[PDB]
């Protein structure tokens, strides 16, 4: 399998560009920053609100757990290059501890929430814009020959009084080689694409959007996560129950996969549930024929077959949140 939208950026651009495990780190000062209030602990980091001792800016600061040097060089790498593109947090320094060594990224002050917080008090045109703001950050990220590999809803922080939207936590993000063969072991399991749930290794950008699919399902549905399951096995069988067994048998022959024996006799086999099943009383305001058609197009097994962030971005769900944004692109740049 290849990507078939930004399938050789990485092949047209030069080592120094994505050759992260090469990068020399050009570390900042520890000594310019201090922690003032912890915001969340993670897998792989504790975030913190800091400040800069000098100045009294503030900043978050973002203390990685230890974990291999490569690792930290490519979420560095990768803030590096995307960095001042729309939707996309700002890097603004690296410092490591004198004594440990251990790294600290600094960033900066967010101002925002997480996309769950907001759910209770966002309607129809809210998530409108928001996914829109989201496609913009992805389309960019794949166009510079990067996946994401885990958006979820704690991953997307928001200003909502300045309307801003940031795509956050670039730790498990990779540059995308055609022909390569990855981890699996990606994503959160709620939001894993089937192709990490199969073994298809030679995934690509598409994933970003099946994720984005069960972020959005989860929110026009209120049903959160979409897909439960309890484990990997157990999270393709959530996903079976609604798309169907006999679109999963036609992805495996096309892409050659067998599934594990244990694996296919916990599927079984189910005939899809309709998107229309999910609507009830409580969410039928945040559901529209336009969702449903634009879900649809994402929750595909077929990661080829599921819209791109661009094409998404041009489905008639968006249809005024895109012109609004035309609009306003063009008075800028009459100006
Ligand atoms: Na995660
Ligand atoms: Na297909």
């Amino acid at each position: 399998s290849k990507a078939r939208v930004y399938t050789d950026v990485n092949v047209v651009r030069p080592k120094e560009y994505w050759d992260y495990e090469s990068l020399v780190v050009q570390w900042g000062h520890q000594d310019d920053y201090e922690v003032v209030r912890k915001v969340g602990r993670g897998k792989y980091s504790e975030v913190f609100e800091g400040k800069n001792v000098n100045t009294n800016e503030r900043c978050v600061i973002k203390i990685l757990k230890p974990v291999k040097k490569k690792k930290i060089k490519r979420e560095i790498k990768i803030l590096q290059n995307l960095c001042g593109g729309p939707n996309i947090v700002k890097l603004y320094d690296i410092v490591r501890d004198e004594h440990s060594k251990t790294p600290s990224l600094v960033f900066e002050f967010v101002n925002s929430v997480d996309f769950k917080v907001l759910y209770p008090t966002l309607t129809d045109y809210d998530i409108r814009y928001y996914i829109y703001e989201l496609l913009k950050a992805l389309d960019f990220c794949h166009s510079q020959g990067i996946m994401h590999r885990d958006v979820k809803p704690h991953n997307v922080m928001i200003d909502h009084q300045l309307r801003k939207l940031r795509l956050i936590d670039w730790g498990l993000a990779e540059f995308y080689h055609p022909g390569k063969e990855y981890n699996v072991r990606v994503a959160s399991r709620y939001f894993k694409g089937p192709e990490l749930l199969v073994d298809l290794q030679d995934y690509d950008y598409s994933l970003d959007m099946w994720s984005l699919g069960c972020m959005f399902a989860g929110m026009i549905f209120r049903k959160e996560p979409f897909f439960y399951g309890h484990d990997n096995h157990d999270q393709l069988v959530k996903i079976a129950k609604v798309l169907g067994t006999n679109e999963l048998d036609h992805y495996l022959n096309k892409y050659q996969l067998d599934l594990d024996p244990q694996l296919e006799a916990l599927v079984g086999r189910h005939v899809p549930k309709p998107w229309s099943k999910f609507i009830n009383a409580d969410n039928q305001h945040l559901v529209s024929p336009e969702a449903i058609d634009f879900l649809d197009k994402l929750l595909q097994y077929d990661h080829q077959d599921r819209l791109t962030a661009r094409e998404a971005m041009d489905h008639p769900y968006f249809a005024q949140v895109k012109a609004a944004e035309s609009s306003r692109l063009r008075t800028q740049l009459e100006h």
